[PDB]
């Protein structure tokens, strides 16, 4: 498995996350509703991209803090794949959302953990043994060793790692030899004059590097 | 002033939410769309609630993490007053999100601090030298010594402190000689036989022990 692309969907209305989903869709492996859109339009968006993207992986970006269950089974139900819950959530908001969303989509029912401020790696393997296996890691505010370590350990930890921030064609040589789950991009390649073309040279980059 | 009353709507639906602020709008101090029915039908809510009534106190409750600046903006132009960032939002990020709120509305824009896991005092004090002087304490999952301390403490450093979790008639007297900011209440007023005597019974408490 390479590492999938990931576009992130974070237009303030409807259109633009619709047009930019179809204009990359087929070049991506990965389609996110962006939390700045869902909190904008609320949750159709998930199924209107579902029903786009019948086999394509879907993500609610909810930064869930509680009501977990709710949230992640109001998500689900639209066809979300993967929901967020942001750090500061507590382990039983974790794990409310983790059984919910495994309860409607058990072949594909994820959460991820949105990592924010002072996050620690005791809590990062209390959300392991919630049964919560995935991290959102975003880049310092290019790609300096105190960043790719914390990605390397959150990775020796059992996370499947996703990277976002300052990604570009250009930058993906320097994560070489990392072993990445996901790169989520965003207006890099939905702004591009050729949005497809820019998606597709983004993974073709990722092929050279991990194929 | 008296602490105020909010209730916090968080209905999956439309219909759930404006059904529940119309019942008991003219009872309470501030009216607050919930995270939960955010996500679901998004910012049009705001508006709706914003002329329904329109010299309330609105709550946007987006539990902003990133993108602070939009994410206000979005909301603030929807007519809110009173917008959530999670505490492991950023300072940059909380800064962002400030000044788009008081760009658009002057007179009452304020974030609020929704306080979640293992935030701290120095960062507590990081918030008030940002210009943000609200925070939303909730009870751990009745009001014993340890989270009224928090509150006292949380008073005593500059912030207008918002209370919620347990909240009835019956509990307000838990925190007689605190000076609460608000206190939140939801679904024990909402969904009661006389939602609008429901709001009333719980204000009037809050004038017989602050009055
Ligand atoms: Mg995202
Ligand atoms: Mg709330």
């Amino acid at each position: 498995q390479l590492p999938n692309l990931q576009v992130a969907l974070d237009h303030s209305n409807l259109k633009g996350a619709i047009t930019a989903a179809v204009s990359v869709g087929n070049e991506v492996d990965v389609i996110e509703a962006g939390t700045v859109c869902l909190l904008q339009v609320g949750s159709e968006l998930v199924e209107v991209l579902r029903s786009l993207f019948p086999d394509k992986i879907i993500v609610a970006d909810t930064k869930c803090a509680d009501a977990g269950g709710t949230v992640a089974k109001n998500n689900a139900v639209r066809g979300a794949d993967w929901m967020t819950c942001i750090c500061s959530a507590t382990i039983p908001t974790m794990k409310a959302a983790r059984k919910a969303i495994e309860d409607i989509n058990p072949d594909k029912g994820e959460i991820q953990v949105e990592l924010y401020g002072d996050w620690t790696y005791d809590q990062a393997q209390q959300w392991l043994d919630a049964g919560i296996s995935q991290a959102i890691y975003h880049q310092s505010r290019t790609w300096g060793e105190k960043d790719l370590n914390k990605v390397k350990k959150l990775i020796e930890m059992g996370f499947r790692v996703s990277v976002t921030g300052g990604l570009s064609v250009d930058t993906l040589k320097l994560f070489e030899g990392v072993d990445v789950f996901t790169f989520i991009a965003g207006r890099g390649i939905t702004e591009a004059k050729n949005p497809a073309g820019a998606a597709r040279a983004f993974k073709d980059e990722i092929k050279r590097i991990w194929g």
